């Protein structure tokens, strides 16, 4: 029952209502940059807007170089910290640097240059088109030692390949923990071992090494925004993310590291060990950040037993009726 | 046979651990001095070590980024290129003569702070000056660097998006840093040569063959017949062998012969037809009548044959 998935697929490739609407965004991002000819943000970049079954709603991170900074782990939390450190020291409350007046000026100023308006960590409609911006940290020192043992690609990439991703700065972003704490972001590591998937450097560049992993993914984030919008009038869904479900294919990658354990003829079967898997991570309450190996992004902290519950069973009802979500 | 050929790979392993502390202090020291002056501001060795079978004997590479650049060819050579952009601008055009004169004399200032001048300490290692473009790569290499079909496309564009670097010699293409990026990342799998059964023997070929190469230079060191030959003749053809063969398991370390065998015979084929193509370059011959005669290439065709159709005597 794999051309039903294919027949998803087929749909999903909105190719020409994205690429079109894009060049709208570029010239909004474009006259967003130069106007942060503030010294506060004078070094600030972007990190190719992305676009997590709506093609008209996009996400791009603003890069901000911060030099010599020193983190303060918040509290056993290892993907949470403090920030520490020619000087930029309007926001600097003390020693810690307050996240919300960091945010209150990127907000100020973006608000400042723009049918074009801001809602209430920055987003916009152009046009009555979204997007989302988001401040990012840039430091070029170490991974943090909550990272060490995460990113287990070496039986799937090589070693090689992830002593040269580590060697490349990590990002810090505004997020509460109960505030004024910044999270640690691998965004760009997620977007190299995915347009690099394979085993074999010429995986999926010729018809005998199609391998089915992006369209795994694919399916399973199109799975959970089905479930997420047809769920919209309770909330017991909005909790769980495309980054839930990308993390749990990571996983599932590691897991399987030959790209013959991932055929395009297996596409069926590979997407039911997909969807398999995240079902676990949702019973076992489970879920392992990809990189900080300790953070767990389904503790009962974050996401109780009930919406979990409650996810689960709607997938395991999907799976056995061939996906009537996908209708 | 593949027994001798693993005995020198082993022998050839004892004398890496003799070393590279002083080596490295001098030219770490020199590159300070280098900044002072402006000419040589952005200036910084490119990534340290370097014949195989002469272990006091490295060559370093300086990077001096020097940027808008426009080179126009010199007649058709589509390896060396005239410099169009203030020392040593003789007319529209720079100078080596005039940098690698300023070169060397600021190179010789710093020396006297037991070095002599190449600076000899015993081991003498060769200094070079690169200048470094992040323009894309020049039309020549436009069909070069075929690994599509071996280290995929994707691979291919991700290295030509790297500054390509010019040497004086006018100034020839030089592509070493990717040189070394696919010596040391060689397989089609990424995980090549890092566990039990993925293990190649690419690199063990390659210096059977430099290895090979140099010792026959040693003994007819007095004919003049190969001492136009060099080492990078040899890692230019295995370039080549690795693009015929992109599969990891046509380099299985159980056929170490076999490879080996297959190298050499490539590389003969070179010497007879008398073609061999810059690997980045595809219309500069290296083998050309104009940089190496017949009776060369024919005296090292026939010292291969026979050490080839003797189990390599010469690997003793
Ligand atoms: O040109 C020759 O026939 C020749 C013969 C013997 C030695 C060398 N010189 C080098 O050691 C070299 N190292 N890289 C290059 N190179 C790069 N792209 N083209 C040539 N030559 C050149
Ligand atoms: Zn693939
Ligand atoms: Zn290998």
């Amino acid at each position: 029952g794999a051309s039903k998935l294919r027949a998803v697929l087929e749909k999903l490739k909105s190719r020409d209502d994205i690429s079109t609407a894009a060049g709208m965004v570029k010239g909004v991002v474009d006259h967003l940059l130069l106007r942060l000819c503030d010294s506060a943000f004078r070094g600030v970049g972007l990190l190719t807007g992305s676009y997590y079954s709506a093609p008209n709603e996009f996400d791009v991170m603003f890069k901000l170089e911060v030099p010599r900074i020193q983190l303060e782990e918040y509290s056993n939390t290892r993907a949470y910290y403090f920030v520490k450190f020619e000087n930029l020291s309007q926001f600097l409350e003390g020693e810690i640097l307050s996240a919300s007046k960091m945010l209150s000026k990127f907000r100020k100023i973006i608000k400042e240059e723009i049918d074009t308006d801001v809602i209430m960590a920055v987003t916009l409609l152009i046009s009555e088109i979204s997007v989302d911006i988001t401040l990012a940290l840039e430091s070029k020192s170490s991974w943090p030692a909550s990272t060490q043992e995460g990113l287990r690609i070496q039986n799937w990439l090589s070693a090689k390949v992830r002593k040269q991703l580590r060697l490349k700065p990590f990002y810090l972003v505004p997020k509460h923990a109960q505030e004024e704490t910044w999270r640690l972001s691998f965004s760009h590591i997620e977007k190299e071992i995915l347009n690099n998937h394979g085993k074999s450097k010429t995986c999926c560049e010729n018809k005998e090494e199609k391998c089915c992993r992006k369209d795994c993914l694919k399916l399973m984030k199109y799975l959970l925004e089905q479930l997420k919008e047809r769920f919209k009038d309770k909330k017991h869904l909005d909790k769980f993310s495309s980054y839930h479900v990308k993390t749990a294919f990571f996983h599932v990658c590691t897991q399987n590291p030959q790209d013959s354990q991932w055929d395009r003829k297996d596409l069926g079967l590979c997407f039911d060990n997909c969807v398999t898997y995240f079902l676990q991570c949702l019973r076992t309450e489970k879920l392992e950040n990809y990189f900080i190996p300790e953070f767990n992004l389904f503790s009962s902290n974050l996401i109780d037993k009930r919406s979990k519950e409650f996810l689960t069973k709607q997938i395991e009802y999907e799976r056995n009726n061939e996906f009537p979500v996908f209708d």
